[PDB]
């Protein structure tokens, strides 16, 4: 006698750019980040008197 | 390693003529200041009674 069972579905949640948080940050998809050791960013700001 | 951004501000000029503090002036170009000595202007007021 072959049985049958009920199972009921993971609840999907919003997505990242579907929130409205991503308006805090700016989002690139760099690819193969593992292969990444450091980023860096560098200012150069000049000061007037 | 990355370099991911390389950033530097630049100064925008403000002219003191297109400030709105200059509406409170009258401003006059004046070619050769360093020949004059002094400046004078002479005022005459009428009473009447």
């Amino acid at each position: 006698e072959a049985l049958l069972g009920v199972y009921t579905n993971v609840v999907e949640f919003v997505k990242f750019l579907e929130t409205a948080l991503a308006a805090a940050c700016v989002n690139t998809e760099f690819k193969d980040l593992r292969r990444m050791i450091d980023g860096k960013i560098q200012f150069k700001i000049s000061m007037p008197t």
